[PDB]
């Protein structure tokens, strides 16, 4: 065939497949896999307010998927919204003292496993893919 | 690591694209890629497990799928010829009638997604996702 499949196709499976590793490690500390990575960034973003419309950016989802997300990882007393100094008007994602807890071994995992992904490729393909797939997901 | 974030965003904004364009044709997403595939592999006996092997999922996922598209009336199944004990996948009329618009759609998203990009960046692309499913 003229055109090959391939991009797509693997880009599919490697998505896939990070997303199964991540539920896999994620459900041995009672967590989804996303739950977990939102673990991750509002542990890096400790030095600033994180408002919710951050991390739409961030993980470029939708309010209503963003809104209904946080609700649970509340309800499961892993964050809580606190009255922000930046934005006079929104509130910022905060962790309870449970996630604090996990920060050490999730942050370790999410230089384990982006490493362990990522282990067999070289610096600069890294570099040229993380390039490429930013501009395409920009301009969806 | 802002690789990880990437490549979830990239991957679900194009099963998003996919399952609108496939909606209007009773398809989803998932669908629509099998029949592309199946369109594209006339020249050789597609058994379920060599689908399994191209699209990298489980076997049980696989059943299930292709169960779905055999009450859709867009596949059926037949003996094969390179294993007897094994059927091979094959195209209803039904589905024959979407082939064109869906390889128009598949060629199509493919060149969006890439606009810009020279012919080597795409296949070394290609390479960098494939040694990362190996990982
Ligand atoms: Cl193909
Ligand atoms: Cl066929």
């Amino acid at each position: 065939n003229a055109m090959s499949r391939d991009l797509g196709r693997l880009l599919k499976i490697a998505s896939n497949q990070m997303s199964t590793r991540f539920d896999i490690f994620a459900k041995k500390y009672d967590l989804t896999g996303t739950q977990m990575t939102i673990i991750d960034y509002l542990s890096r973003n400790k030095n600033k307010e994180v408002l919710q419309r951050d991390l739409e950016s961030e993980f470029s989802i939708k309010s209503s998927t963003a809104t209904v997300l946080l609700q649970r990882m509340e309800i499961k007393k892993l964050l809580y919204r606190k009255v922000s100094g930046k934005d006079s008007r929104q509130k910022c994602l905060k962790l309870t003292k449970k996630a604090n807890k996990l920060e050490t071994i999730i942050l370790s995992y999410m230089d384990s496993d982006q490493s362990q992904m990522t282990s067999g490729l070289n610096k600069e393909e890294v570099v040229f893919l993380e390039k490429i797939l930013k501009r395409m997901i920009e301009s969806d």
